[PDB]
RNA sequence: GUCCCCACG
RNA sequence: GUGGGG
């Protein structure tokens, strides 16, 4: 019995807590957490979400997933023009070709000091896409020239926590990498998985959500 | 430029 | 080194 919901919310500048959460990527989490709360306490949910940050005339724009139905209502309006929520089903079949985008850390744990660190090169982002993709039920579409996979955007997270009341807290350093391409659905029931548990770590901190359409 | 916690069939 | 949670 699976659907995953979807929700698109447009955060309104003018609000400062929409300012909070769109320069804090823990503050964001905190606030989307609230509509799925008590499912969040029942140990099955996976929050996910992308924000698509403000350019040009387009307002910024954050893109939900939840496995179980939000309630958005817990938002004060000023905070987001938020879209009607709704479930998908998605439909997945061997062979099938899909548009992927994906927001992701590709990382890797060093054997020397045990730090998890960034992957340096494309080249090394790419492949850890390709592994936890395959891994995942799905396969990249190799093109005439390489992989259907672009990095639109690559850049390092570094998120300050708040402590004891209003002391400075722990900073968390991610490295975050904006995938954009083409795949082939392999195994339909790990793809399902995959689109629901989500790709690699920062989960919480807006990374993860492997979104797929036709 | 990885701050922390968990597992290691 | 692989993944998960923050």
């Amino acid at each position: 019995y699976f659907q995953m919901w979807l929700t698109k919310l447009v955060l309104n500048p003018a609000s400062r807590a929409a300012r909070r959460d769109l320069a804090n990527p823990y503050e964001m989490h905190r606030t989307l957490s609230k509509a799925v709360s008590r499912a969040l306490e029942e140990g099955r949910e996976r929050l996910l979400w992308r924000l698509e940050p403000a350019r040009g005339l387009e307002p910024p724009v954050v893109l939900v997933q939840t496995l179980t139905e939000p309630d958005w209502s817990v938002l004060d309006e000023g905070y987001a023009q938020v879209f009607p929520p709704k479930p998908f089903h998605p439909a997945l079949k061997p062979g099938q070709r899909l548009r992927f985008r994906l927001r992701a850390n590709p990382a890797k744990r060093l054997a020397a000091t045990g730090k998890r660190v960034a992957l340096k090169t494309p080249a090394e982002k790419v492949a850890w896409l390709e592994r936890r993709l395959e891994e995942g039920g799905f396969r990249l579409l190799e093109g005439e020239r390489g992989p259907w996979v672009q990095i639109l955007q690559d850049t390092f997270l570094e998120v300050r926590r708040k402590k004891d009341g209003e002391e400075a807290g722990k900073l968390l350093q991610v490295q975050a990498v904006l995938f954009e391409g083409r795949l082939e659905v392999v195994d339909p029931e790990r793809a399902l998985a995959t689109l629901r548990r989500g790709v690699g770590p920062g989960k919480a901190l807006g990374l993860g959500l492997l979104s797929v359409a036709p």
